[PDB]
């Protein structure tokens, strides 16, 4: 019963029904001209000074909640590319905020970097707070994905021709790189824009994954995890689900 079990437990709860939007942040391969993008392709780091205290943010977030208990073997490479992602998706939030004139601090959001069995690397996303609703949803999602293709298309480390860049900013738009929840629905029918109960969905859900130690990553595993209230950032995986345990 740490101080900051409690804390983050307490936190929570506190936003256990508050309605926000669903987001997956991703990436799929590409091969260009023979030339291979892969998951791990977006490895420059680029010095922007906001993108630079994000990625320092992701960083120390991963030292800290690193169980040294345990050994851990994740590749390197695997790790510097979730902090620049971390710093980009977080990037895209704070530019559409920006737009909406939304003041931070009036916004509640979980960030969790995870590997799915078949699509990999990936970020789930939950956002939203008094400026927004519902209605709104597909408008984010598609500013998200405008911001997520420019910055990936930025730190992408395979060299490119402009024509190459070009097309791989149009497929990580066309494509959907950035996904919304939704209801399940028919192709041709129209699709609702799916609001989850943040505190609900992290307590009982994101906070109950297992904590990936190496490469390759066991699936369904998670990385790495933020929110708005840092509460959740610096927690072990033990801890985690204590938390879980104590919601309840
Ligand atoms: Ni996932």
């Amino acid at each position: 019963y740490s101080d900051e079990v409690l804390g983050a437990t307490n936190w929570l709860k506190e936003k256990s029904n508050q309605e926000v939007f669903s987001f997956v942040f991703k990436n799929e391969n590409v091969q260009l001209n023979g030339k291979d993008i892969g998951w791990n392709s977006y490895k420059k780091e680029l010095q922007e000074d906001e993108l630079k205290s994000l990625q320092r943010g992701a960083e120390t977030t991963w030292d800290q909640s690193e169980d040294m208990e345990w050994e851990t073997t994740v590749d390197e490479m695997t790790k510097k590319q979730v902090f620049i992602f971390d710093s980009l998706v977080k990037k895209c939030l704070f530019e559409v905020l920006n737009t909406k004139n939304i003041f931070p601090g009036d916004v509640n959001w979980f960030v969790q970097h995870e590997w799915g069995k078949d699509q990999g690397w990936h970020c789930h996303v939950l956002i939203g707070g008094k400026d927004f609703s519902q209605a709104q949803g597909k408008w984010w999602r598609r500013q998200l994905n405008v911001y997520w293709s420019r910055w990936l298309v930025t730190a992408c480390n395979v060299q490119l021709t402009p024509a190459e860049r070009i097309k791989l900013r149009e497929i990580a738009e066309d494509n959907e790189w950035v996904t919304l929840l939704t209801y399940k629905h028919k192709q041709t029918k129209k699709d609702y824009t799916k609001c989850v109960l943040f505190g609900n969905m992290i307590a009982y859900y994101f906070l109950t994954k297992k904590k990936i130690s190496t490469s390759p990553p066991r699936d369904g595993g998670y990385f790495l995890s933020s929110d708005s209230g840092w509460k959740t950032n610096f927690l072990k995986e033990g801890e985690r689900h204590l938390v879980s345990k104590l919601y309840t």
